[PDB]
RNA sequence: AAUUUCUACUGUUGUAGAUGAGAAGUCAU
DNA sequence: ATGACTTCTCTAACGAGCTCG
DNA sequence: CGAGCTCGTTAGAGAAG
C-alpha cells in the first residue's frame, strides 16, 4: 500500500495560462506603441546574442592560444593515464585527481585573473558607467569599427553600423539578462560540469590526445610511406605557417614538421577552436578551390599505405578526431518563396546544364537516343545489386509476386557454396564476434546467367530474353518537352505567392492551388522513380570498379548528374505541405520593464510590477505601469481597504545561505544588529560550516560543532529585531538539536513564506485601469467557467491550491517567481467550416449518436485564430519537506514489510496490441488482464489499434499531389498519454508495482512518460486534502535523469532482460533453444541420435520426441522433455495470395516417415530407423518438420487471429492451447509475451523481500535463473 | 471540430487524459 | 533533419551610484 | 551633500554509485 507514501520531494512545475484584457486594457496596450515596440526588443534581445556570443568567441581566440600554457605537467597526466586505463588503483585513480584539479586550477587561475574577465559579468559589458566606455562597445568601436573584420556580413544582420545600434539600445536592461549571464559563468567555469570550456580540455581533449601520440609513434614502427614530409611540404604551407612555438621558445616564422606534433609539450598548442582547425586538418585534409582535389592527410596515408597489404589490422592505428570547443563555429525551407523560386532556379538549369561535348543537354542528348537502339553496343558494361533494388524490373515489366524476383539467389549465394541450411530463427542476440565477409556481389551477366536460362524456357522464339529491352529510350529527348511544357504555368501560382515573409501558399485558400503543383510536381515525379534505372548504389564487395567505361556512360552525369535537385526539391517540400499551421514566434511581453515579474513579493513590488488578485474564484494579474508603480503603495491600500478583489501579499526569504549573512553584516545595518566577539569570529573563518567560504582575507578553519551551534545561536537574536522578518512566526527547533547549519535553513526556507489578503475595492481598481494606471488581466482556461460540468485539468487543479486557504495552513504549493508573459500573433484567417444548427457527423463509430445540432460555431481550431495572451508561472510541490535522496532504495524498504501484498503489473511493446498489461500477484495467478487498445473507458471507449490501422497504411498521401496531412508526425507520442493515466489508476488500486522491458521510434517515450509523469500523481476525483489528494497525494518514482542510467530500478518501474518471454508455455516452461538448421545429411543424424526415446502414443494417437538438452551442448536448462506433435499449427509463406498454408503436425509425419522404409506403429525406439535413413530429401523435410512441432506462436494472416500452442505436457498431461484456458492464465500472443516479464519481474520481488543485511543487492538476472524459476513454482 | 499547449473526441460557447518553462551547451538511432 | 544529455535561476534586500537636495 | 535614489550586484550551506 502506499498510504503513508506522500510529501516527499521539491518539484518546479510551470503551471501556464492565457490573460485575458480586462477592463479597456487592450484600448491602452495599443495606445502607446506594448506591442509594437516590444518584439523589436524581444526578436533584437535574442538577435543580442549573435553579438556577444561573437565576442565570448573573440575572447577564447586570446586565452588559450597566445597564452595559458600549462607547460610540461602533461606528462604528469600522461603517467596517470595510462597506467590507469589497465588498472583501478587508489594509487593512481586519486592521482587521477591529482592532474585532474593541478591542470584546471593552473588554467582557470589564468581565466578568473585575466584581462577581459572580471568586467564581463556585469553592467560593464553593454554601458558601463557615467562617462567611462564599456568593454563591448569598445571592442565593436575601438577595435573592430576601426579595424574592420567583416564577419557580421555572415549573418542576417547587415553590418557592424548597426549592430551598434542594438547595443546602445539596451541601456537600463542589464538584469534582463540573468538567463544568459548564466551560460557564460558555465562557460569559463571551473568545476565538475561537462558544459565548460576547461572540462573541454582536461576531460575531453586531453584524455583523448593522450590515445592520440601513442598511436602515433607505434605508427612509426612500419612506417615507409610517403608522408608529405617527404616529397613536399608546399601544401600545407600557408595553413601550417606557425609563428609560435611552444616546445621550446616561440620563433618567428618557421614552419613546423610532424616531429613537433603529438609532442606532449606541444599540446599547448592544440588547445582552443583555432588550432583543432590543424590537428583535424593535417589529420582531415583542406579543400582547395584552384581546380584542386582534397589534398592529402594522415589517414589519407594509412589508405595509401593499404596499396601494400590489405591488413584488417592495418586500419587499427588510425587518428581519432578531437572534439570542437565550446561557443565556436565554423565560418528546413520555411519561407514560401523558396518552394517556387528553388524549382524556377532548378528549372533555369536545363538549358545551361551541358554535357562533356560542348553541346548543351538538347544540343548533344537529342541524337544520343536514337542512335544504339539496337543493343549493338557493350550492353555488358552495368552493375546491379540483388538486395532490394533488384525487384524493380520484374515489378516493373513482368508484374509478378514470388516468381521473378526468386530466380537470382541460389546462383550468387553458391559461390563458395559454403551452405546446407537457411530461415535463422534466433537471431538473439548479437552482431558479430570478430569480423566475416562473404560471399556475394552485385552484376547484370548473373542476370544473364540466370535469367538467360528462363529466356529459352517459352515455347516459340519471341519470348522475354536478357537483351530485348534495349530501346527503351527511343523519345529520350522528347521526355523532356513534357516537363517543359508545364513551366509556363507557374507565373499565377508565383503571382499568387509573390509574398516572401508570408508562408500562404500552404493555407486552407490555396487548398486547389496545392494541386497546380503538387500534380505540377507529378511531370518530373515520376521520372526520378526511374531514374535510379542507370546508376547502381555503393554495393561493392570490395572491388567497386566493375570495368566502368566512357563511350556509353559518358554524358550521363553531365546532363542526369544535375537531376538530383528534384530529389532535393521534391525530398524537400514534403514537410512544407505537411506541417500544420503555426507561424509564430511566441515572444515574451516585458510591458516596459526588465523585471517583470521576477518574484510577486510586497516591498519589491514597483520594481516586478506585477501583483494577483482573488474574486469569488476568477484568479486575475495586475501589471502596473512602470511610470506609476507605486499606485499599490501602503498609503492607497489603508485608503481603499473595501470590497472587491483581493489581493496578495507574497512574502518571501530566498537562499538562506545568501540571505541572513546578507542583512545582519554588511554596512548598512551590522550597528544596530551588534555582533559580538565570538560570533562575528566565526563568520571570519567560517567556523560553522563543513565547506563554506570565510569572508574574504581570511582562511577556511576546522568546524566545530561548539562554535556552530552558537552560531546558530546569533540568528534567533537578529531576525527577531528585523522589522519584516519577526511577523512570519518563525518558530525554530531547539539549538542543542541542530547538526549544523544544513540542518536549520531548513527550517528558514520552510518558512519564509507568508502569503495573506488585504482587500481592495473594486471601484478603486476600475479608476487606475481606466486611467491607464494597471493591466488588469485574467487567468483563464477550461476549468474557470460556468460551463463546467465535470473534472477539471491539472495545471488548474494546481492553481486553485496555490492560493488555498488549506494551502496556508501549511504550505505544500510554494507560489515561486521568475515568471514571464508572453504574446502570440495570428496565424489563421477565421473560416468557420462549421455553420449554425446543422447535423455534423462524427468521427467515433463506437458512438450510441451519430450526428451533432451546435447551435453556434465551430472554427477550425480558435487557439490559434485569437492574438492571446500567455502566463507561465512555477510552483515548487512539498515545498517544506523536501530532500528524498536514494530514493531507489527507500522505497525498497517500504516493500519489506509488505510482503504478501503487493501484486505486480507488466507492459510490452507490440503493434499487434499495442501494450498488454497482466496484474501477476505474488503466485503468478494473475487478477486483471486486459489490452490497450479500447481505452478511454469512461462512457466513449475509443479504440486506438484500428485508427492506426489505416495510418499504417499511411505511405501513400504526399506521392501524388504531394499532400500528406494524415497525422503519423504527433500520433505517435500522444497516444502513450492516455495510457499513463490508465497504467496509473492500476498501480495505486491494486498497490501495484509495475515492471517493465530494460532496453539493454517512439519505442521508450512511454517509459519517460512514467518517471516524469509519476513523479506527482494525483487523481482529481479524489477527496482534497486526504490521503491521495492534491495537497497530500503519491510521489513513488525519482525523477528522469537518462535512459542510461536509468539502471535497473527508476522507483518502482523495476526491470527485466527483454529476451525469451515470447516463445514459451505457462504451465512447464519450453523453449526451443535447440535450433535444427540442417547443415548436411549426416550432418543432422548426430542431432536425431541423441533423443532419448521418439516412441509412438498408441493410446493417444501423436508422436513425440522426449529428449533432455544437457546431451547437447549450449547450455539450456535441464529437464525431461516429451514435447509431442499435438495442435494444429500455421506457417506464413510469401504473400503477394500465399500467406497461410496450414501444415498439420502428425499428419506430415505420417506421411513422410511411411513414405520410406520407416515402420513405426509398434510404437518403441525408431532411432536408428532414422539414424540408418541417409537421404538427401528425407533429413531437409524433417528438420522442418521439427523446426514448426515447436513454432509455438502461430497466427493466421496476423493480426486478427494469433491464438497460442504449446507442445509440452504438464504433471496432469494436458497440453495448453488458448481457446481453452481459465482467466488465471495468458490469452494470446501478447499476453504470453507479457505474462514473464511479469514474472520475471516476481523474482525481482523474491531478491527484494529477502534482502541482505549488506544492504546492495543487484537487479540483473542471469538467463538460468529465470530458466530454472519459472518451471519450478510447483 | 472548440484546448494553457499537444494528441484523441462531440464528451454540446466544451468533455476525458496528459503535462516544466524560457535562453544557451555540446553531440549523435 | 530529431533525440540524446550535461549544466544555470525558478530572488529579496543592500549598497554603489545617481539626480538633485 | 544626507537626505535620497533608481538600478545592479551580492550575500554564498549541502548528500554523493
Amino acid at each position: 500500500i502506499y498510504q503513508e507514501f506522500v510529501n516527499k520531494y521539491s518539484l518546479s512545475k510551470t503551471l501556464r495560462f492565457e490573460l485575458i484584457p480586462q477592463g479597456k486594457t487592450l484600448e491602452n496596450i495599443k495606445a502607446r506603441g506594448l506591442i509594437l515596440d516590444d518584439e523589436k526588443r524581444a526578436k533584437d534581445y535574442k538577435k543580442a546574442k549573435q553579438i556577444i556570443d561573437k565576442y565570448h568567441q573573440f575572447f577564447i581566440e586570446e586565452i588559450l592560444s597566445s597564452v595559458c600554457i600549462s607547460e610540461d605537467l602533461l606528462q604528469n597526466y600522461s603517467d596517470v593515464y595510462f597506467k590507469l586505463k589497465k588498472s583501478d588503483d587508489d594509487n593512481l585513480q586519486k592521482d587521477f585527481k591529482s592532474a585532474k584539479d593541478t591542470i584546471k586550477k593552473q588554467i582557470s587561475e589564468y581565466i578568473k585573473d585575466s584581462e577581459k574577465f572580471k568586467n564581463l559579468f556585469n553592467q560593464n559589458l553593454i554601458d558601463a558607467k557615467k562617462g567611462q566606455e564599456s568593454d563591448l562597445i569598445l571592442w565593436l568601436k575601438q577595435s573592430k569599427d576601426n579595424g574592420i573584420e567583416l564577419f557580421k556580413a555572415n549573418s542576417d544582420i547587415t553590418d557592424i553600423d548597426e549592430a551598434l545600434e542594438i547595443i546602445k539600445s539596451f541601456k537600463g536592461w542589464t538584469t534582463y539578462f540573468k538567463g544568459f549571464h548564466e551560460n557564460r559563468k558555465n562557460v569559463y567555469s571551473s568545476n565538475d560540469i561537462p558544459t565548460s570550456i576547461i572540462y573541454r580540455i582536461v576531460d575531453d581533449n586531453l584524455p583523448k590526445f593522450l590515445e592520440n601520440k601513442a598511436k602515433y609513434e607505434s605508427l612509426k614502427d612500419k612506417a615507409p610511406e610517403a608522408i608529405n614530409y617527404e616529397q613536399i611540404k608546399k601544401d600545407l604551407a600557408e595553413e601550417l605557417t606557425f609563428d609560435i612555438d611552444y616546445k621550446t621558445s616561440e620563433v618567428n616564422q618557421r614552419v613546423f614538421s610532424l616531429d613537433e606534433v603529438f609532442e606532449i609539450a606541444n599540446f599547448n598548442n592544440y588547445l582552443n577552436q583555432s588550432g583543432i582547425t590543424k590537428f583535424n586538418t593535417i589529420i582531415g585534409g583542406k579543400f582547395v578551390n584552384g581546380e584542386n582535389t582534397k589534398r592529402k592527410g594522415i589517414n589519407e596515408y594509412i589508405n595509401l599505405y593499404s596499396q601494400q597489404i590489405n591488413d584488417k589490422t592495418l586500419k587499427k592505428y588510425k587518428m581519432s578526431v578531437l572534439f570542437k570547443q565550446i561557443l565556436s563555429d565554423t565560418e528546413k525551407l520555411e519561407d514560401d518563396s523558396d518552394v517556387v523560386t528553388t524549382m524556377q532556379s532548378f528549372y533555369e538549369q536545363i538549358a545551361a546544364f551541358k554535357t562533356v561535348e560542348e553541346k548543351s543537354i538538347k544540343e548533344t542528348l537529342s541524337l544520343l537516343f536514337d542512335d544504339l537502339k539496337a543493343q549493338k553496343l557493350d550492353l555488358s558494361k552495368i552493375y546491379f545489386k540483388n538486395d532490394k533494388s533488384l525487384t524493380d524490373l520484374s515489378q516493373q515489366v513482368f508484374d509478378d509476386y514470388s516468381v521473378i524476383g526468386t530466380a537470382v539467389l541460389e546462383y550468387i549465394t553458391q559461390q563458395i557454396a559454403p551452405k546446407n541450411l537457411d530461415n535463422p530463427s534466433k537471431k538473439e542476440q548479437e552482431l558479430i564476434a570478430k569480423k566475416t565477409e562473404k560471399a556475394k556481389y552485385l552484376s547484370l551477366e548473373t542476370i544473364k546467367l540466370a535469367l538467360e536460362e528462363f529466356n529459352k524456357h517459352r515455347d516459340i522464339d519471341k519470348q522475354c530474353r536478357f537483351e530485348e529491352i534495349l530501346a527503351n529510350f527511343a523519345a529520350i529527348p522528347m521526355i523532356f518537352d513534357e516537363i517543359a511544357q508545364n513551366k509556363d504555368n507557374l507565373a499565377q501560382i508565383s503571382i499568387k505567392y509573390q509574398n516572401q515573409g508570408k508562408k500562404d501558399l500552404l493555407q486552407a485558400s490555396a487548398e486547389d492551388d496545392v494541386k497546380a503543383i503538387k500534380d505540377l510536381l507529378d511531370q518530373t515525379n515520376n521520372l526520378l522513380h526511374k531514374l535510379k534505372i542507370f546508376h547502381i548504389s555503393q554495393s561493392e564487395d570490395k572491388a567497386n570498379i566493375l570495368d566502368k567505361d566512357e563511350h556509353f556512360y559518358l554524358v550521363f552525369e553531365e546532363c542526369y548528374f544535375e537531376l538530383a535537385n528534384i530529389v532535393p526539391l521534391y525530398n524537400k517540400i514534403r514537410n512544407y505541405i505537411t506541417q500544420k499551421p503555426y507561424s509564430d514566434e511566441k515572444f515574451k511581453l516585458n510591458f516596459e520593464n526588465s523585471t517583470l515579474a521576477n518574484g510577486w513579493d510586497k516591498n519589491k513590488e514597483p520594481d516586478n510590477t506585477a501583483i494577483l488578485f482573488i474574486k469569488d474564484d476568477k484568479y486575475y494579474l495586475g501589471v502596473m505601469n512602470k511610470k506609476n508603480n507605486k499606485i499599490f503603495d501602503d498609503k492607497a491600500i489603508k485608503e481603499n481597504k473595501g470590497e472587491g478583489y483581493k489581493k496578495i501579499v507574497y512574502k518571501l526569504l530566498p537562499g538562506a545561505n545568501k540571505m541572513l549573512p546578507k542583512v545582519f553584516f554588511s554596512a548598512k545595518s551590522i550597528k544596530f544588529y551588534n555582533p559580538s566577539e565570538d560570533i562575528l569570529r566565526i563568520r571570519n573563518h567560517s567556523t560553522h560550516t563543513k565547506n563554506g567560504s570565510p569572508q574574504k582575507g581570511y582562511e577556511k578553519f576546522e568546524f566545530n560543532i561548539e562554535d556552530c551551534r552558537k552560531f546558530i545561536d546569533f540568528y534567533k537574536q537578529s531576525i527577531s529585531k528585523h522589522p519584516e522578518w519577526k511577523d512570519f512566526g518563525f518558530r525554530f527547533s531547539d539549538t542543542q538539536r541542530y547538526n549544523s547549519i544544513d540542518e536549520f535553513y531548513r527550517e528558514v526556507e520552510n518558512q519564509g513564506y507568508k502569503l495573506t489578503f488585504e482587500n481592495i475595492s473594486e471601484s478603486y481598481i476600475d479608476s487606475v485601469v481606466n486611467q491607464g494606471k494597471l493591466y488588469l488581466f485574467q487567468i483563464y482556461n477550461k476549468d474557470f467557467s460556468a460551463y463546467s460540468k465535470g473534472r477539471p485539468n491539472l495545471h488548474t487543479l494546481y492553481w486553485k491550491a496555490l492560493f488555498d486557504e488549506r494551502n496556508l495552513q501549511d504550505v505544500v504549493y510554494k507560489l515561486n517567481g521568475e515568471a514571464e508573459l508572453f504574446y502570440r500573433k495570428q496565424s489563421i484567417p477565421k473560416k468557420i467550416t462549421h455553420p449554425a444548427k446543422e447535423a455534423i457527423a462524427n468521427k467515433n463509430k463506437d458512438n450510441p449518436k451519430k450526428e451533432s445540432v451546435f447551435e453556434y460555431d465551430l472554427i477550425k481550431d480558435k487557439r490559434f485564430t485569437e492574438d492571446k495572451f500567455f502566463f507561465h508561472c512555477p510552483i515548487t510541490i512539498n515545498f517544506k519537506s523536501s530532500g528524498a535522496n536514494k530514493f531507489n532504495d527507500e522505497i525498497n524498504l517500504l516493500l519489506k514489510e509488505k510482503a504478501n501484498d503487493v501484486h505486480i503489473l507488466s507492459i510490452d511493446r507490440g503493434e499487434r496490441h499495442l501494450a498488454y498489461y497482466t496484474l501477476v500477484d505474488g503466485k503468478g495467478n494473475i487478477i486483471k488482464q486486459d489490452t490497450f487498445n479500447i481505452i478511454g473507458n469512461d462512457r466513449m471507449k475509443t479504440n486506438y489499434h484500428d485508427k492506426l490501422a489505416a495510418i499504417e497504411k499511411d505511405r501513400d498521401s504526399a506521392r501524388k499531389d504531394w499532400k500528406k496531412i494524415n497525422n503519423i508526425k504527433e500520433m505517435k507520442e500522444g497516444y502513450l498519454s492516455q495510457v499513463v493515466h490508465e497504467i496509473a489508476k492500476l498501480v495505486i488500486e491494486y498497490n501495484a508495482i509495475v515492471v517493465f522491458q530494460d532496453l539493454n521510434q517512439v519505442y521508450q517515450k512511454l517509459e519517460k512518460m512514467l518517471i516524469e509523469k509519476l513523479n506527482y500523481l494525483v487523481f482529481k476525483d479524489n477527496e482534497f486534502d486526504k490521503t491521495g489528494g492534491v495537497l497530500r497525494a503519491y510521489q513513488l518514482t525519482a525523477p528522469f535523469e537518462t535512459f542510461k542510467k536509468m539502471g535497473k530500478q527508476t522507483g518502482i518501474i523495476y526491470y527485466v532482460p527483454a529476451g525469451f518471454t515470447s516463445k514459451i508455455c505457462p504451465v512447464t516452461g519450453f523453449v526451443n533453444q535447440l535450433y535444427p538448421k540442417y547443415e548436411s545429411v549426416s550432418k543432422s543424424q548426430e542431432f536425431f541420435s541423441k533423443f532419448d526415446k521418439i516412441c509412438y502414443n498408441l493410446d493417444k494417437g501423436y508422436f513425440e520426441f522426449s529428449f533432455d538438452y544437457k546431451n547437447f551442448g549450449d547450455k539450456a536448462a535441464k529437464g525431461k522433455w516429451t514435447i509431442a506433435s499435438f495442435g494444429s499449427r500455421l506457417i506464413n509463406f510469401r504473400n503477394s495470395n500465399w500467406d497461410t498454408r496450414e501444415v498439420y503436425p502428425t499428419k506430415e509425419l505420417e506421411k513422410l516417415l511411411k513414405d520410406y522404409s520407416i515402420e513405426y506403429g509398434h510404437g518403441e525406439c525408431i532411432k536408428a530407423a532414422i539414424c540408418g535413413e541417409s537421404d538427401k530429401k528425407f533429413f531437409a523435410k524433417l528438420t522442418s518438420v521439427l523446426n514448426t512441432i515447436l513454432q509455438m506462436r502461430n497466427s493466421k494472416t496476423g493480426t486478427e487471429l494469433d491464438y497460442l500452442i504449446s507442445p509440452v505436457a504438464d504433471v496432469n498431461g494436458n497440453f495448453f492451447d488458448s481457446r481453452q484456458a481459465p482467466k488465471n492464465m495468458p490469452q494470446d500472443a501478447d499476453a504470453n509475451g507479457a505474462y514473464h516479464i511479469g514474472l520475471k519481474g516476481l523474482m525481482l520481488l523474491g531478491r527484494i523481500k529477502n534482502n541482505q543485511e549488506g544492504k546492495k543487492l543487484n537487479l540483473v538476472i542471469k538467463n538460468e535463473e529465470y530458466f530454472e524459476f519459472v518451471q519450478n513454482r510447483n
